[PDB]
């Protein structure tokens, strides 16, 4: 039937809002899921969305219907500040030629090749400096590994790295880790419900949307002396390759090539490139030392594959196959981005016997797909056996979508992974983690969820390795 997927009924302007608890969207959508199957339609405020729970209804729509599932959908805090420009929050051909022009920056900066590893590789060195200078001592980790990650997306965008003693990046960092966390309390669900009348109220969003505003005011504040500063014959970073294409489009009316776009793309790949990374490694390190063993094996492999002179390398991941799991399942355990990005239909839809009219949106529950029992045995528990067959070897996952899929699809990703088992692996070949408290009394569950994971605060020591 020609009908839009099943759902509660809503009621005017609330949509379902009685029926959900913003401080757990996740658990109240997955609960609706419960009762109305895996693909459902929910009214969060006047947001008619589709809702798409487990492996296989997310794969179906944004793979198998991939052009159809193409479309983005919105985030109502960052749209506050992106207002449909820049290359995430973009449609139609703003987002095409966006997207591909940042593909192809990012690849003539380094990702993916010699370039770029021999810049994670220095940072970690740096990364590691500052562990040592902590002599030890118990810390919160939270800024040691964000200045670390921030640094290598920074030295694309910018053409270089921040002093880590620099008080403006720590304080743009703080801006990032801000907004991330506010977009995943109650208060941040309850935006994306209701920012038609909360955007011009006083309250918690208020000072969300100036650490957007800071960030922006940041990033104009960088491209405006690279203008002043431009070789046309020899960019220095993203800025000055979007500054040149800019000028060569000055005569083309209808070009995506204008300023809004580059500081919107520019901003966009700085926060994503750094607080996806940096919560990812965060959740990791406290994972790790809630379970001893798996630090244990860790370490075993390190020392066998790598040893304890020269610098990991991007190819030892491929001798490293214990390692490469126990990310792998970091990353999945971790739920980073537990709702994805929204997507929208960019045509009239039909999907399973169901009908979406052009323009809906869409939520893929990654977690859901994270955990699908149907793909990982203990969904619920840590344990990197969910990435490896009977011969310890490392096994892939239809189910992994922590990156989501598809042709709006993370193209940060391997970027993401190059940083992931970088850090991780030389942090880990030099030091051992030592908890503030018992492995027993560690909770790994999380401190927030909304649109992201936010884990809970902790500190610990980090322990060097030599006798
Ligand atoms: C552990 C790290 C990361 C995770 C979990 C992650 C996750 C995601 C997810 C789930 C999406 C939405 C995909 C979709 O709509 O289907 C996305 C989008 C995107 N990510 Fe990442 N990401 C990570 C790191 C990165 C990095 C390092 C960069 C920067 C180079 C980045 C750049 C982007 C961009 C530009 C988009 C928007 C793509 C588009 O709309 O066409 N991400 N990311
Ligand atoms: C481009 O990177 C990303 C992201 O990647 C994964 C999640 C996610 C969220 C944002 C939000 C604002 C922004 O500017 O960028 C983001």
């Amino acid at each position: 039937k020609g009908k839009l997927p099943p759902g509660p009924t809503p009621l005017p302007f609330i949509g379902n809002y009685l029926q959900l608890n913003t401080e757990q969207m996740y658990n109240s959508l997955m609960k609706i899921s419960e009762r109305y199957g895996p693909v459902f339609t929910i009214h969060l405020g006047p947001r008619r969305v589709v809702v798409l729970c487990g492996h296989d209804a997310v794969r179906e729509a944004l793979v198998d219907q991939a052009e159809e599932f193409s479309g983005r959908g919105e985030q109502a805090t960052f749209d506050w500040v992106f207002k449909g420009y820049g290359v995430v929050f973009s449609n139609g051909e703003r987002a095409k030629q966006l997207r591909r022009f940042s593909i192809a920056t990012l690849r003539d900066f380094g990702v993916g090749k010699r370039g770029i590893e021999e810049r994670i590789q220095e940072e970690a060195g740096f990364l590691i400096d500052a562990l040592r200078g902590t002599g030890g001592a118990n810390i919160d980790p939270t800024f040691f590994l964000s200045r670390t990650v921030s640094n290598v997306i920074s030295s694309i965008v910018f053409g270089d790295r921040f002093d880590y003693k620099d008080k403006e990046f720590l304080s743009l960092l703080r801006m990032m880790l801000g907004i991330f966390q506010f977009t995943s309390t109650s208060t941040g669900q309850l935006y994306e419900m209701f920012s038609s009348v909360m955007k011009h109220l006083p309250g918690p969003q208020q000072q969300a949307f100036q650490l957007l505003q800071g960030l922006e005011d940041f990033i104009a504040k960088k491209v405006e002396h690279n203008q002043r500063t431009l070789d046309p014959n020899s960019p220095r970073d993203f800025i000055d390759s979007f500054l040149i294409r800019m000028q060569e489009e000055e005569k083309n009316p209808n070009t995506e090539f204008y300023l809004k776009n580059l500081v919107m793309t520019t901003l966009n790949l700085f926060i994503g490139g750094t607080e996806t990374v940096s919560t990812t490694l965060r959740y990791g390190f406290l994972l790790l030392m809630k379970h001893p063993e798996v630090e244990a094996k860790v370490h075993e492999e390190i020392d066998r594959v790598i040893g304890k002179n020269r610098q990991p390398k991007f190819e030892d991941r491929a001798k490293m196959p214990y390692m490469e799991a126990v990310i792998h399942e970091i990353q999945r355990f971790g739920d980073v981005i537990p709702m994805s990005l929204a997507r929208r239909v960019k045509k009239d839809t039909k999907f399973r016997d169901f009908f979406l009219p052009k323009g809906t949106e869409v939520y893929p529950m990654l977690g859901s797909v994270l955990r699908d029992p149907s793909f990982f045995s203990n969904p619920q528990d840590f344990n990197p056996q969910h990435f490896l067959n009977e011969k310890g070897q490392f096994k892939k996952s239809d189910a992994f979508v922590p990156f989501s899929i598809g042709k709006r699809n993370c193209f940060g990703e391997g970027l993401a992974r190059m940083e992931l088992f970088l850090f991780f692996t030389t942090v880990m070949q030099n030091f051992r983690l030592k908890s503030s408290q018992s492995p027993k009394d560690i909770d790994v569950s999380p401190k927030h969820v909304g649109f992201a994971t936010i884990p809970r605060n902790y500190t610990m020591s980090f322990l060097p390795r030599h006798h």
